[PDB]
């Protein structure tokens, strides 16, 4: 049998009275020919590609159809808190809320995915994410490959696994509130294994981490270069060759890859050194999707300069806010110890060389950020608006992977666990690694966020996120 077809997500812009209609509901999809009940944006599962203009507003209208209460998070937009659809922007199941987003940044690809408080998890592993296209005057003028579906292509790379009935296997239990929610089965747009058919030339990949808890690293089967030219929030100054690409939860590059006749090849992702993600089939490169080329001439360009990248101004003066990450120890001991009972050794592969005691001892806050866990009423802090900020983010005290993400801005990455950030990594970002080390980010929020509506920061694990590791904070 052939691979089947890389999904492309429909690329939907606004109708006469301005408006974006989305359904949130419940379907069922296949995967290695067996059923399983799904959530979908527009469909039984994933969504579409929303395509936003700088300077435009569009109004959304969001429509719960699930049983349960959820919210619309915009990852990577730069939108009031009071549309920002995190943990408060609940949408009853069954009702509707609209939305008008008064776009504001640089073209990016950015993504939207449900908040529902201590839920998060739950929700995209059932299906729900859905993409964002933002363009602006700049972009269109760089002649980049611009075919959606056919040279422009959304990859949405996520895990999963099912039960033997078939269905999502989905827990929240003391090992992935540890290490996370991770599976054996690896979709591309929700299909195994695609085949996606491009012309001759450049070939623009918007490459998205979908996964719960799995970190990647992008590469080609024969060696080819990936030449990425944007991140989380917009295009980098220049284009930047690399060999391969981690790409962590939550985070979006775009990069251009040549195509050529007759020569086939498979983006792959090659095994990480994070807890528990080199368990067979990941202990090897895994391929992702295959490009199968046609010859036919494609038309788009990769440009020696992309965008202008402004200078980092002066740190001293800024204020520099501390955010220490934490796991209660014991629940981290005994997540990982159910881990390595459950996968032995290889649940370590590429790393360095029962009785209730009530509820101060519950998995479901122990990840904490300055020593709470997430307080949905009681904000942080108050951060200044339109003003540069330092974070300084800390995951000292234990070894796990947190990708940190900052809601309501895109920023400049100081440094990454303690190393100045790589050149692709180096331009606007959402979304920084913190692992064991500190890093360290240039922040500013041109908007508002009320407590009853505030921005948060958080893991983008999402289990951590639903076991206590994120805060609140207000702007303006
Ligand atoms: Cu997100
Ligand atoms: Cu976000
Ligand atoms: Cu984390
Ligand atoms: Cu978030
Ligand atoms: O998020």
């Amino acid at each position: 049998a052939e691979r089947p077809t890389l999904p492309i997500p429909d690329l939907l812009t606004t109708d006469a009275r301005n408006r974006i209609q989305l359904t949130i509901g419940a379907g069922q999809s296949t995967f290695g020919g067996k059923t399983a009940t799904t959530w979908g944006y527009n469909g039984n599962l994933l969504g579409p590609a929303v395509k936003l203009q700088r300077g435009k507003a569009v109004t959304v209208d969001i429509y719960n159809q699930l049983t349960e209460e959820t919210t619309l998070h915009w990852h990577g937009l730069e939108v009031p808190g009071e549309v920002d659809g995190g943990p408060q922007g609940i949408i009853p199941p069954g009702g509707k809320r609209s939305v008008t987003l008064n776009v504001d940044q640089p073209a990016a690809t950015c993504w939207f995915h449900p908040h529902q408080h201590g839920k998060t998890g739950r929700q995209v592993a059932m299906g729900l994410a859905g993409l964002v296209v933002i363009e602006d005057d700049e972009i269109l003028k760089l002649m980049l490959p611009k075919q959606w579906g056919i040279d422009d292509v959304p990859v949405i790379v996520q895990d999963k696994k099912f039960s033997a009935d078939g269905q999502i296997d989905y827990q929240l239990d003391v090992m992935t509130a540890a290490v996370g929610w991770f599976g054996d089965t690896l979709l591309t747009n929700g299909a195994i294994y695609p085949q996606h058919a491009a012309p001759r030339g450049w070939l623009r990949l918007r490459l998205l981490n979908g996964c719960n808890a799995r970190s990647l690293n992008f590469a080609t089967s024969d060696n080819r270069p990936l030449y990425v030219i944007a991140s989380d929030g917009g295009l980098l100054p220049e284009p930047v060759k690399v060999s391969e690409l981690p790409v962590l939860m939550g985070e979006r590059f775009e990069v251009l890859v040549e195509v050529n006749d007759n020569k086939p090849f498979d983006l792959v992702t090659l095994p990480v050194s994070q807890m528990g993600m080199a368990i067979a089939p990941f202990d090897k490169p895994h391929p992702v999707m295959r490009i199968q080329p046609i010859a036919i001439s494609a038309s788009g360009a990769l440009p020696d300069t992309l965008s202008s990248l402004p200078a980092l101004p002066s740190l001293e003066g800024l204020t520099v806010r501390k955010l220490q990450l934490s796991m209660d120890p014991m629940l981290d001991m005994m997540g990982m110890q159910m881990l390595m009972e459950k996968y032995g050794d290889q649940a370590m592969a590429g790393m360095d060389h029962h009785m209730n005691h009530g509820g101060k001892f519950d998995f479901h806050h122990a990840n904490k950020i300055n020593g709470q866990a997430f307080d949905m009423n009681k904000p942080m802090f108050a951060a200044a608006k339109g003003q540069y900020e330092r974070w300084v983010i800390s995951g000292v005290g234990d070894m796990m992977l947190h990708p940190f993400h900052i809601h309501g801005t895109q920023f400049r990455i100081l440094s990454e666990n303690g190393k100045p950030p790589a050149a692709h990594r180096a331009g606007w970002k959402d979304t920084v690694k913190v692992e064991g080390n500190v890093s360290e980010v240039l922040v500013k929020f041109n908007h508002d966020a009320p407590k009853e509506h505030a921005y948060m920061a958080h893991c983008h694990l999402l289990e951590h996120i639903d076991t206590g590791m994120m805060l609140g904070f207000t702007v303006g």
